[PDB]
């Protein structure tokens, strides 16, 4: 049909069709009279996977011959989403498969919708890992993702009576056709035990063994015939485990619990033992694999020339003491040499400054579970604090503040401190966030080791986030400037010369209108709900958090409702306000916010006077596959975190790429997005970081805003009095009470500037041609936000490897 | 190589080789430089499985068009063993695969040895289910095996310090290439809840849901292109199960425990709740499937014309009240009509008379777990006891003895009584066992319903138990009388005309000698142990039990040892005495017997005076794949159960087929084996059933035998004084004490006749030509013991269906 989906060669289509029917028969053991849509999806998945196999074997082969430096991306989260369409895009098979399926009387879009999301992540951090693997394969780096094959990913969100309910994400029920189990590469992981000191050094004995069994998933580069590996570990009991008989066999589940379930907290620390077991499990099995591959090329001087280990936040921080333990206790290197190797091998990406997200593990937990690692951590701290003392003699306060060990009723290990000490590079994830790291939480470490601190601004893969989810926009761009931009997103600047072209203005607005029609139809077919596709689609999708200020959006929505009621017969730009996101199951306030959003919908969507001028929709089960549908349908992106709270964000970039204008704070990557597009092409409002600091020094009094802003007072009085909860008058007292007395994120302080800026948005939407010219200015400057840029900067400035766009042979 | 392994067509071999290399590449994602023997086995398994797929789809198709009466074999056990060689035998692929593998530089025998046993059974009963599926497919019956896919089968047995240790049988670790998951046919199963009575009858409410997910394994007939289905259910939690969050997800393991592990008790009842859940789970999911298939042809009059359900012992007895519950509570049939349907549908095979094996479930358990089934069971009992009262007026004792409910401190349900009441046919498993059922434990039921009671003597599949395990013997037989005997084992009688042929005498003895060489080499390569292949191989393999009297064999072995020591320089026929079997993990005495066997080995195998004239070997981890090696290597079969304890046995038949002479009691199928071969061709000794009865009436005094038999007294004194346990003098006091004061199985009563009969065996072994002529007389009359005979009798006399040897089209 469209050109960026590749050729449908006659030979190619014939070949796909016979292999589809071979897999239906031999793989699925179905005839065509009993097959379901689900069987057809599996037959297609197996057929497309066959095109990966040759390239995967060849790539791993090439890396063995050439022996390049290897990159190990350690993450507890890989938010992959669906694999089938992404595989077709990257092998140029998409049109051939459409044609092949079409001639067997099937619709490929319908079969795509049957694939389960691999939801092995919470949000931004997990999805950054996924975008990174795609960019690493596209830039031909010998790169490996290492994590955990959770049996249950992020929970499925149902809404009942407007409340979040959680269901187990049983994503493996029907089987994963993309993974290959490698039980032959199974490795032991140790827990508990105690430390014996001998003549021959320290010895970790009386341990409990858990087996780590790897599953390999292919990661295809973009049309370069590179296929990298994502290796996820599964927990298996050894067969003598607990070995009356029956109970011993049943208790194997204790050990296999380690890989059972993803912790569903976004940007929050829960100090639970099962989580610490997850963190050690992925690190212990991974390091053993890294060292085995290295030894298959005595001498660890070359280890850092052949190995880079990137830590995705502190979650795999134990990689540092584990590498020491292997090099010191097992390889019998002296401490100083092993430490040199560790520091030149490891680099740490910090993703947050929120204090409740920083991993601070109680010592009693580490003492019981990893006794040797705690000894190594103490040894690291003593030697690190000896270097601080020498550089800053007499600064005892510095010593206490920089310690890896926090004093307190409970002693804790600050894993962030461990990561800075044990890494040659520490990066934040947007320029403003990396600056905040040097000015505030890591100021002491910066002053000791200024050379370690870098910025690597986040990005998104334009493969999944443009070609895959928005083929129509991809195509009109490819008509003007060719295909090459897909692996070189900076080429989108050429679109600035098309900003006064009537034809291109018409095409950009037509694609947006087609995406909205398609998404409005999708809402009706799966959730029986009537929306106006001529309305402005105002979209805030992201995890539910106080810092992300879904509540500020709520206040705007109630303001528009109250203005309509005051003056019913006045014209307003119609809006569909869509908010979506999961709350962590234990996060009471995040659950109340979801409930308030649906409570507002219940009132405004059934007010006859409102008409179709204002609709409030809660998008259920926001996940990667819903993001691929709603982000292309969006007109306004809501990026409204309190300045200095959102380290980067990446949703922001997805929307810029897809033809939505941004309303946002000078927070995270929003700052660089505005800088790339021009501030005049961005709906900037609210406090800067400096303004929030000034408010903090003085004291935030929310009462002051309630007394001065009648529009705001009316909303607070409505919430209190049960305007939005008639049956439970006081349902929202916790929300009012937080906004009035303990708002860490200063929602009222930004209210007035938010509403005025939202008026500036409505005014521009009234002029389609100028709205669309501003959209073109956004899409055309979005190139910086390619994860290809990000990964090339990691490779050159951290890992010491040259990216490459050269094809391997097919 | 040999003719009964089929043709190696040039096209055929080429085709196997390209498909082997396709699966190695696309299925296993290996090149030939990194593949292991295990990869090669998987590539072959997938290649051979591809030949099943067409036949499987076609067969299930044919059964839908023709709509024959369907047979449902309900068992908690299917002891399948390995599938690969059996699949090749039944599709005539064996020589083509040997040739194909040979030309790729691989040895097929080496790859076969890598397959794990599917050990989903304890012994005879589980293996009878497996032989039955093979015979049902060979006789073209529309037959289905229904059971449980246990994650862990019968434990792996290790010996440490001569003691049994148990290891988890993790048979699915590397994947099962033979099964196909059918998660689309997933069915709910209910537990707990309570019964509400309404206008519209009884209602089972507030239940806990567990999902039953079916896995299908193909069952190929012998060269008839029929492939039947074995469907095993797996337990899965529903996704709202327990649905703080983490613990809810972890607690899904409670529900999935149901299909986790096979109970490892052979011919013993353990009244545990998890076992009752296993029994209901397989019955509830199976009946729903049976009824769905039936409705896809209102009216249940025809149900028994379209459905036979065979109960494999009482383990699925709940099929009876479950079928009532479905027909009465859900289909709203009146009680009398539903009962007619149930009785004409169900038939019950009894496998034992040992009182400790009979399932007697406490009422409090059934009350809590299956409240409605208990109400239906009470209703069955009341109506059944009303028919007893009418036929035997005033016989109140009969009423108490025949009740389905046993009175006692704990009330119990006698599941055997439930099965007789609810079945149109009740069979035992050998003529003597079926006679004992009518004379003793079911005498009352026989007098009420004489027409229900049948014999169906057990059999073994000559495919696995001759062609597969003993190709050499298969071939010399096929040279004289052709191939046709393999599906018509009665044709073995033609071998009686070859009993004076020198050539055939030489060939029978040559095959036996080759099997012994091959098995002696196997002992050295896997367990570093030196045995004389010129010695008589005296073999007792079967589960470790008091009733099977491994201890009587021990007493003989110690007798031979003491005779050698008394007269060292006298000639004795050399023997390798091999005993093998697992003990139930909780069966203290069975574990002591294993320990005594190894204790005897420790003494006799290191006595210089003994030389290689007597070796005692404990065969570790006796299982189906070890039976395929040792049974063809055997000279003497030990079948020495106390008369009236072994219902049938089936090991006995395996050895008769494979050229071993039998030493045994007139117990079980031994009686019919002797009758077929002639008593003069059988080493018959010991009490008959009548003799044991006479001893019981009088009282068994073991002291009398100890006082009268000096040879026996010496052995008891050796055991007591620590001759066999120098470091623990009193290790065996429990064994001595049992033999002297509480021997239920009268080991001393048979001692003297056993030793004399063993002397008659040694004397015949001295004359190879007459030993071999007696072997030919055994093999040639073994036809009756084909499971093809057994299944044809079930089909004609119980199920009301005509077997068939007609090929389906390929
Ligand atoms: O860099 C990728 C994204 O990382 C997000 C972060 N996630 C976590 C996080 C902690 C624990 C468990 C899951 C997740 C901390 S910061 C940050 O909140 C986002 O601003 C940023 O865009
Ligand atoms: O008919 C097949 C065989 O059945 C054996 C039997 N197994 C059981 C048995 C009970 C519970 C769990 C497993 C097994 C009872 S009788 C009998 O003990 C054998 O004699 C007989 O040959
Ligand atoms: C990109 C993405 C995120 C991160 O969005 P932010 O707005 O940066 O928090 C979260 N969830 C999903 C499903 C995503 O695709
Ligand atoms: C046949 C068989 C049995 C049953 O043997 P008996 O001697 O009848 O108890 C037990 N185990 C295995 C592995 C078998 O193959």
């Amino acid at each position: 049909q469209i050109s960026v989906r590749g050729l449908a060669g006659v030979e190619n289509v014939t070949e796909l069709k016979k292999n589809f029917n071979r897999h239906l028969h031999f793989t699925l053991v179905k005839d065509r009279n009993v097959a379901t849509p689900r069987d057809y999806y599996f037959a297609l998945a197996h057929t497309v996977r066959d095109h990966l196999v040759g390239r995967w074997i060849r790539t791993q082969q090439h890396y063995y011959e050439k022996d390049p430096k290897r990159i190990y991306y350690l993450s507890l989260e890989f938010y992959m989403g669906r694999t089938l369409q992404n595989t077709m895009v990257n092998l140029a098979l998409e049109n051939a498969c459409d044609e092949a399926t079409y001639q067997l009387g099937l619709d490929m879009e319908e079969l795509e919708e049957i694939e389960e999301d691999a939801g092995l992540g919470n949000g931004g951090l997990g999805r950054l890992a996924a975008c990174f693997l795609d960019s690493m394969a596209t830039l031909g780096l010998a790169a490996y993702g290492y994590g955990i094959r959770y049996e249950f990913g992020i929970f499925n969100q149902k809404i009942c009576g407007g409340w979040q309910m959680e269901e187990a994400d049983d994503w493996l029920r029907y089987g994963n056709p993309w993974e290959k189990a490698r039980p032959e590469f199974t490795l032991p992981v140790h827990f508990y035990g105690r430390v014996e000191h001998t003549s021959q050094g320290a010895k970790w004995v009386d341990t409990q063994v858990v087996l780590a069994m790897p599953y390999d998933t292919p990661v295809p580069g973009y049309r370069n015939n590179v296929v990298n590996t994502m290796r996820l570990w599964s927990a298996k009991a050894p067969n003598d485990f607990n070995l009356g008989y029956i109970q011993a066999v049943l208790d194997r589940n204790l050990a296999e619990n380690i890989s059972r379930v993803l912790y569903p907290n976004d940007n929050f620390f829960e100090g639970k033992e099962l989580r610490l077991k997850q963190e050690y499990f992925v690190v212990a099995a991974t390091l053993q694999d890294i060292i085995r591959r290295f030894k298959s090329s005595t001498n660890f001087d070359a280890f850092p020339d052949k190995v880079a280990i990137q830590l995705n936040d502190t979650h795999p921080s134990l990689a540092i003491p584990e590498l020491m333990r292997v090099l010191v206790d097992l390889e019998r290197l002296d401490w100083d040499k092993a430490w040199e190797v560790t520091v030149k091998t490891c680099a740490y990406t910090n993703h947050t400054v929120l204090p409740e997200a920083l991993e601070r593990w109680p010592v009693h937990l580490l003492e019981t579970l990893l006794p040797r690692h705690l000894q190594i951590i103490y040894e690291i701290n003593q030697r690190f604090l000896n270097r601080v003392a020498a550089a800053f003699p007499g600064d005892v306060d510095r010593l206490r503040r920089m310690s890896l060990v926090e004093e307190g009723a409970v002693k804790r290990i600050n894993m962030a401190h461990l990561c800075i000490a044990g890494s040659h590079a520490v990066n934040g994830v947007a320029r403003i966030h990396s600056e905040i790291l040097k000015k505030t939480i890591f100021k002491d470490f910066y002053e000791l080791e200024p050379h370690k601190f870098q910025n690597k601004t986040n990005g998104i893969t334009p493969r999944r986030w443009l070609v895959l989810c928005n083929p129509g926009l991809a195509e009109i761009i490819a008509e003007r400037i060719g295909e090459e931009y897909i692996s070189d997103l900076d080429q989108l600047r050429k679109l600035l010369s098309y900003v006064d072209d009537e034809a291109f203005i018409r095409d950009v607005a037509k694609v947006k209108q087609e995406n909205k029609l398609k998404f409005a139809a999708y809402l009706e077919r799966e959730y029986k709900v009537h929306i106006n596709p001529n309305s402005l689609f105002d979209v805030q999708v992201k995890r539910i958090h106080e810092y992300k200020r879904q509540l500020l959006n709520c206040l705007h929505v109630i303001t528009l409702y109250n203005r309509i009621k005051k003056e019913p017969n006045k014209f307003v730009v119609p809006r569909t306000v869509m908010i979506g996101g999961k709350a962590a199951p234990g996060y009471h306030m995040a659950k109340m916010i979801i409930k308030l959003i649906t409570a507002i919908g219940d009132v405004v969507n059934h007010d006859p006077v409102v008409g179709d001028r204002l609709r409030v929709i809660f998008l259920e089960n926001y996940r990667v596959s819903l993001a691929e549908k709603v982000i292309p349908a969006a007109d306004l992106s809501e990026q409204i975190s309190t300045a200095g709270t959102e380290a980067s964000g990446t949703g922001n970039m997805k929307f810029m790429l897809n033809g939505a204008l941004t309303i946002g704070t000078m927070d995270g990557a929003n700052v660089e997005m505005a800088e790339e597009a021009g501030e005049e092409n961005f709906f900037i409002f609210g406090m800067r970081v400096e303004d929030v600091d000034r408010l903090d020094q003085r004291g935030y009094n929310a009462q002051e805003y309630y007394d001065r802003i009648p529009e705001l007072r009316q909303i607070i009085e409505q919430l209190s009095s049960g305007f939005f909860s008639p049956k439970q008058p006081d349902l929202f007292k916790d929300i009012v009470n937080m906004l009035m007395h303990h708002d860490r994120f200063k929602v009222f302080a930004d209210y007035e500037e938010y509403v005025k800026c939202q008026e500036r948005v409505s005014a521009l939407y009234k002029n389609p041609r100028e709205w669309t010219r501003m959209v073109i200015r956004n899409i055309a400057t979005s190139g910086k936000f390619s994860s290809d840029r990000t990964i090339a900067q990691y490779a050159r400035e951290i890992w010491g490897v040259e990216p490459s766009r050269q094809r391997l042979p097919a």
